[PDB]
Protein backbone atom coordinates (compact mmCIF):
# COMPACT_ATOMS: atom_id res chain seq x y z
CA UNK A 1 0.00 0.00 0.00
CA UNK A 2 1.06 3.69 -0.92
CA UNK A 3 2.77 5.43 2.36
CA UNK A 4 1.08 8.63 1.72
CA UNK A 5 -2.43 6.67 1.68
CA UNK A 6 -1.33 4.58 4.81
CA UNK A 7 -0.87 7.73 6.82
CA UNK A 8 -4.44 9.21 5.83
CA UNK A 9 -6.05 5.67 6.35
CA UNK A 10 -4.13 5.70 9.88
CA UNK A 11 -5.69 9.16 10.66
CA UNK A 12 -9.49 8.04 9.34
CA UNK A 13 -9.25 5.27 12.14
CA UNK A 14 -8.01 7.40 14.67
CA UNK A 15 -10.61 10.03 13.89
CA UNK A 16 -13.06 7.07 13.73
CA UNK A 17 -12.16 5.83 17.33
CA UNK A 18 -11.74 8.83 19.04
CA UNK A 19 -15.77 10.29 17.79
CA UNK A 20 -17.11 6.81 18.68
CA UNK A 21 -15.01 5.86 21.84
CA UNK A 22 -14.94 2.12 19.84
CA UNK A 23 -11.74 0.07 18.69
CA UNK A 24 -14.26 -2.37 17.28
CA UNK A 25 -15.92 0.04 15.42
CA UNK A 26 -13.35 1.86 13.96
CA UNK A 27 -11.58 -1.04 12.55
CA UNK A 28 -15.07 -2.26 11.14
CA UNK A 29 -15.40 0.72 9.05
CA UNK A 30 -11.53 0.70 7.72
CA UNK A 31 -11.65 -3.25 7.01
CA UNK A 32 -14.62 -2.04 4.65
CA UNK A 33 -12.86 0.83 3.20
CA UNK A 34 -9.61 -1.71 2.38
CA UNK A 35 -12.18 -4.21 1.18
CA UNK A 36 -14.16 -2.19 -0.94
CA UNK A 37 -11.07 -0.48 -2.27
CA UNK A 38 -9.53 -3.43 -3.96
CA UNK A 39 -12.61 -4.96 -5.12
CA UNK A 40 -13.20 -2.02 -7.21
CA UNK A 41 -9.25 -2.17 -8.04
CA UNK A 42 -9.72 -5.60 -9.26
CA UNK A 43 -12.64 -4.81 -11.22
CA UNK A 44 -10.58 -2.33 -12.96
CA UNK A 45 -7.74 -4.73 -13.40
CA UNK A 46 -10.07 -7.70 -14.76
CA UNK A 47 -11.80 -5.33 -17.57
CA UNK A 48 -15.06 -5.76 -16.39
CA UNK A 49 -16.46 -2.40 -16.65
CA UNK A 50 -18.44 -1.05 -19.38
CA UNK A 51 -17.86 2.17 -20.94
CA UNK A 52 -20.41 3.86 -19.17
CA UNK A 53 -19.16 2.47 -16.42
CA UNK A 54 -15.40 3.35 -17.25
CA UNK A 55 -17.06 7.19 -17.38
CA UNK A 56 -18.60 6.53 -13.59
CA UNK A 57 -15.17 5.96 -12.55
CA UNK A 58 -13.89 8.91 -13.67
CA UNK A 59 -17.07 10.79 -11.98
CA UNK A 60 -15.86 9.49 -8.93
CA UNK A 61 -12.28 10.43 -8.82
CA UNK A 62 -13.78 14.01 -9.98
CA UNK A 63 -15.61 13.52 -6.97
CA UNK A 64 -13.35 12.39 -4.65
CA UNK A 65 -11.28 15.26 -5.61
CA UNK A 66 -13.70 17.62 -5.08
CA UNK A 67 -14.60 16.44 -1.65
CA UNK A 68 -10.44 16.44 -0.90
CA UNK A 69 -10.07 20.15 -2.09
CA UNK A 70 -13.35 20.79 -0.10
CA UNK A 71 -11.94 19.62 2.93
CA UNK A 72 -9.08 21.16 2.28
CA UNK A 73 -10.73 24.76 1.43
CA UNK A 74 -12.83 24.31 5.10
CA UNK A 75 -9.54 23.86 7.12
CA UNK A 76 -8.72 27.73 6.04
CA UNK A 77 -9.12 29.90 8.88
CA UNK A 78 -10.93 32.10 6.30
CA UNK A 79 -13.61 29.97 5.32
CA UNK A 80 -16.36 28.67 7.60
CA UNK A 81 -16.45 24.79 7.63
CA UNK A 82 -20.37 23.62 6.53
CA UNK A 83 -20.39 19.72 7.68
CA UNK A 84 -24.07 19.94 5.71
CA UNK A 85 -21.85 20.48 2.34
CA UNK A 86 -18.91 17.99 3.17
CA UNK A 87 -21.55 15.44 3.96
CA UNK A 88 -23.64 15.95 0.66
CA UNK A 89 -19.97 15.51 -1.75
CA UNK A 90 -19.08 12.71 -0.13
CA UNK A 91 -22.97 11.24 0.00
CA UNK A 92 -22.39 11.81 -3.71
CA UNK A 93 -19.22 9.91 -4.30
CA UNK A 94 -20.96 7.20 -2.13
CA UNK A 95 -24.17 7.41 -5.34
CA UNK A 96 -21.41 7.48 -8.15
CA UNK A 97 -19.66 4.13 -7.01
CA UNK A 98 -22.80 2.79 -5.88
CA UNK A 99 -23.96 2.85 -9.41
CA UNK A 100 -20.62 1.95 -10.30
CA UNK A 101 -20.89 -1.45 -8.82
CA UNK A 102 -24.47 -2.15 -8.89
CA UNK A 103 -23.72 -4.86 -11.52
CA UNK A 104 -20.36 -6.32 -10.36
CA UNK A 105 -20.51 -6.26 -6.63
CA UNK A 106 -22.71 -8.17 -4.27
CA UNK A 107 -25.09 -6.59 -1.71
CA UNK A 108 -23.08 -7.18 0.89
CA UNK A 109 -20.45 -5.31 -0.91
CA UNK A 110 -23.10 -2.16 -1.08
CA UNK A 111 -23.25 -2.33 2.02
CA UNK A 112 -19.81 -2.23 3.27
CA UNK A 113 -20.01 1.04 0.93
CA UNK A 114 -22.93 2.39 2.51
CA UNK A 115 -21.17 1.88 6.25
CA UNK A 116 -17.60 3.73 5.03
CA UNK A 117 -19.38 6.89 3.34
CA UNK A 118 -22.62 6.85 6.11
CA UNK A 119 -19.84 6.86 9.09
CA UNK A 120 -17.60 9.72 7.70
CA UNK A 121 -20.39 11.75 5.78
CA UNK A 122 -22.01 12.06 9.36
CA UNK A 123 -21.89 15.32 10.01
CA UNK A 124 -21.75 14.77 13.56
CA UNK A 125 -18.41 13.42 12.70
CA UNK A 126 -17.52 15.88 10.33
CA UNK A 127 -18.54 18.39 12.75
CA UNK A 128 -15.89 17.16 15.61
CA UNK A 129 -13.21 16.83 13.02
CA UNK A 130 -13.05 20.23 12.72
CA UNK A 131 -13.99 21.17 15.87
CA UNK A 132 -11.16 22.28 18.78
CA UNK A 133 -10.73 18.69 20.15
CA UNK A 134 -9.34 17.33 16.43
CA UNK A 135 -6.85 20.06 15.65
CA UNK A 136 -4.39 18.02 15.31
CA UNK A 137 -6.19 14.96 13.41
CA UNK A 138 -7.65 17.63 11.11
CA UNK A 139 -3.86 18.76 10.24
CA UNK A 140 -2.31 15.67 9.51
CA UNK A 141 -5.62 14.22 7.30
CA UNK A 142 -5.09 17.84 5.49
CA UNK A 143 -1.16 17.30 5.12
CA UNK A 144 -2.12 13.85 3.73
CA UNK A 145 -4.91 14.98 1.44
CA UNK A 146 -2.97 17.71 -0.10
CA UNK A 147 -0.04 15.16 -0.42
CA UNK A 148 -2.64 12.64 -2.60
CA UNK A 149 -3.81 15.30 -4.78
CA UNK A 150 -0.07 16.99 -5.26
CA UNK A 151 0.89 13.30 -6.33
CA UNK A 152 -2.26 12.52 -8.42
CA UNK A 153 -3.13 10.02 -6.32
CA UNK A 154 -6.47 10.98 -6.41
CL1 LIG B 1 -21.61 -0.25 -18.92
Amino acid sequence: IDETSSEVLDELYRVSKEYTHSRPQAQRVIKDLIKVAIKVAVLHRNGSFGPSELALATRFRQKLRQGAMTALSFGEVDFTFEAAVLAGLLTECRDVLLELVEHHLTPKSHGRIRHVFDHFSDPGLLTALYGPDFTQHLGKICDGLRKLLDEGKL
